[PDB]
């Protein structure tokens, strides 16, 4: 029943999921001049050499590319993190137009889209147990702007017409997520939540300062997907982002000056 419309969209979520109004919700606006530079933060460690993708799925909210997370194959560590986080899936949030789409904002600036690479803390043994803990997940967030094509994204864009509607899935093997990463790993970090229901307050957010560029044709293909299932009235999959939420009692830290 939750979704992104007038009747079931973000402003409605708190009725089913009262933690919507909690003390550590995401996303947030990143005010780049109020963020504290922290020389004690470690470089982020992104080890994606042995990543194994399995499938891609339209869930009626976005498309998820899912990875085999049954061994220590694609891991995040270092940065603000203690221990080891394993890659389970990535997805995107995007707009009806290039001027909106991102969930996090930077000095109120909205990007065309935002990529979420979702990882779970290996001390909790799997994703389902991790989301039930305050340090269960690490999400690497990367902004997309429209300009030059990202070649490493085309394999994703090409398969989308095979998962047009809610519930469709396709196998999706040997996709390399290193092809979605910008040059710099300079980041902001703050404690928050899932940005979709159930909105659990289990995420260490790691948001890259440097966006990647994607072409207008690549993002246009995201916009041809559907929120509805096959054989129901077409509702295009656009504006599947949650707006910025109150910062409340939180400091956003930066890895860079
Ligand atoms: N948008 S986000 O905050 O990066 C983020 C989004 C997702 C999604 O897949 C959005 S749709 C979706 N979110 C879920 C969260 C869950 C789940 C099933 C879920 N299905 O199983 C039980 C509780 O956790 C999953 C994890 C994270 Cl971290
Ligand atoms: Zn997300």
């Amino acid at each position: 029943h939750w979704g992104y419309g007038k009747h079931n969209g973000p402003e409605h979520w708190h009725k089913d999921f009262p933690i919507a109004k909690g003390e550590r919700q995401s996303p947030v606006d990143i005010d780049t001049h109020t963020a504290k530079y922290d020389p004690s933060l470690k470089p982020l460690s992104v080890s994606y050499d042995q990543a194994t993708s399995l499938r891609i799925l339209n869930n009626g909210h976005a498309f998820n590319v899912e990875f085999d997370d049954s061994q220590d194959k694609a891991v995040l560590k270092g940065g603000p993190l203690d221990g080891t986080y394993r890659l389970i899936q990535f997805h995107f949030h995007w707009g009806s137009l290039d001027g909106q789409g991102s969930e996090h904002t930077v000095d109120k600036k909205k990007y065309a889209a935002e990529l979420h690479l979702v990882h779970w803390n290996t001390k909790y043994g799997d994703f389902g147990k991790a989301v039930q803990q305050p340090d269960g997940l690490a999400v690497l967030g990367i902004f997309l702007k429209v300009g030059s094509a990202k070649p490493g994204l085309q394999k994703v864009v090409d398969v989308l017409d095979s998962i047009k509607t809610k519930g469709k899935s396709a196998d999706f093997t040997n996709f390399d997520p290193r092809g979605l990463l910008p040059e710099s790993l300079d980041y902001w970090t703050y404690p928050g939540s899932l940005t979709t229901p159930p909105l659990l307050e289990c995420v260490t957010w790691i948001v890259l300062k440097e966006p990647i560029s994607v072409s207008s044709e690549q993002v246009l293909k995201f916009r041809k997907l559907n929120f509805n299932g096959e054989g129901e009235p077409e509702e295009l999959m656009v504006d599947n982002w949650r707006p910025a939420q109150p910062l409340k009692n939180r400091q956003i830290k930066a890895s860079f000056k």
